[PDB]
C-alpha cells in the first residue's frame, strides 16, 4: 500500500543528526550481503499504518560512537555498547516522529530491542515496502531498514 | 507480571497445535547477567493506550528446523528465508494469542510488525523501564526463550 508520506528521509536525517549531536561523528549516506554486529530494533503503531525500524552497525563503528558519546572505550561489544545502541534507536525514532508529525504521518513508538552477534542479518516481516539505506564512515558501516504497511 | 503467563502459554500452545511439538518450560525469572543466546529470533513491539513494550522469541537452530519440518513435512537446509518467514508468523501468532487473553483482563495493546534476526549464537537485550522477564524452554532438539519488557 502507498504511504501517505515519504517516511524514509526523516529517519535518515535524524540518524545523521543524532550521531553528529551526541557523538560528534558524521556518517556518509551511500547508494542503496547486508550484515552487522549490533542492531537497534523498534516497532511503531499508528492509525493509518504499523511497522518497524532497525539501525545496524559494524562493531568498529559502534565502538567509535561509544568513545565519543560517553568516554567509555572498551575493545569489544558489551552491555555499555548495547545500552548506547538502544538510546540511539529511541532518539532517531523520536526525531523522525517529530518530523513526520508535520506531514500528518503519526505513530507511537514501542521500546527498543538490541541484538549483538558478529555478522547477524535482519529481515523485517511487514506487508509493505522494505527500504534499506546504507551509510559509511572511516570506522565502519551502518544501515537503517524501515518497513510500514 | 500479569503479562507473563499469557505469553508463556501462547508459545507452548502455538507449537503444540501448529507444529505438534511440546516445549518444556523452565520457571520464568527476572533476567540478570545470565547468558541468553540463540540462532534465530522474532522481535515485535507493542503499544497500548497505557502501556508499551517488546517481546522476543529466540530459538536454537535445531529447534527451529524441527518446528519447520513439522509445520511443512520437509526439513529445510538451514535458516533460509522460509525459516525466517516461519519465525515471523510464530512471533505474530504468539503475540496475537497473548493480546486476545490480556484484553479479557483489561490489558490492551496493538502490535507492530515482527522483525527476524539470524546469527549463530546472537544475544538479545530489551531496553525498557519495566522488569525484563526471561522464560526459558527446552526440548531434545534445542532450547528457546521468550524475553518480555512492558513499561
Amino acid at each position: 500500500s502507498n504511504a501517505r508520506a515519504e517516511f524514509v528521509n526523516p529517519f535518515l536525517a535524524s540518524l545523521m543528526n543524532v550521531l553528529k549531536t551526541m557523538a560528534s561523528l558524521e556518517l556518509k549516506p551511500q547508494k542503496p550481503i547486508a550484515r552487522g554486529d549490533v542492531s537497534g530494533l523498534i516497532g511503531m503503531v499508528g492509525a493509518q499504518t504499523r511497522g518497524s525500524m532497525s539501525i545496524t552497525f559494524d562493531e568498529g563503528l559502534a565502538l567509535e560512537i561509544m568513545q565519543n558519546m560517553l568516554g567509555e572505550r572498551p575493545n569489544g561489544l558489551n552491555e555499555e555498547v548495547t545500552d548506547m545502541v538502544g538510546e540511539i534507536t529511541n532518539m532517531v525514532t523520536g526525531g523522525a516522529k517529530r518530523i513526520l508529525a508535520e506531514s500528518g504521518f503519526d505513530f507511537d513508538m514501542a521500546t527498543p530491542v538490541v541484538v549483538s552477534g558478529k555478522g547477524h542479518t535482519i529481515r523485517h516481516k511487514c506487508e509493505g515496502s522494505i527500504i534499506i539505506m546504507p551509510f559509511s564512515s572511516q570506522w565502519g558501516n551502518a544501515f537503517i531498514e524501515i518497513c510500514f504497511e
